[PDB]
């Protein structure tokens, strides 16, 4: 079922959760 | 089929805009 | 012509070139 | 003939590994 489309996407969402922790640079470092 | 293709890309604009605020750190440099 | 599939990846490569700037994150330490 | 869909998923694996590199920046700080 066109698993090719879901595979990339799946990683796409995986990056967001990682983003929040990375944002801490901004918050802290004004 | 459920819009799998657009569903993933939808988030993409989010990651793009969030990117800019990141660079904001290098400014002060320190 | 399923422009959705081709147009969405475009951003994908755009992030890689910007990525290298991040190296500056630790370049200044120790 | 241009597997765009699979083309993205192939790149991401590259991002995931470099991604952790940032974590040095924050952890040390907090
Ligand atoms: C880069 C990402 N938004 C995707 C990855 C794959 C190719 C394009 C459509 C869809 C699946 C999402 C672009």
């Amino acid at each position: 079922s066109d698993p090719l489309v879901v595979a990339a996407s799946i990683i796409g969402i995986l990056h967001f959760i990682a983003w929040t922790i990375g944002h801490l640079n901004q918050i802290k470092r004004g």
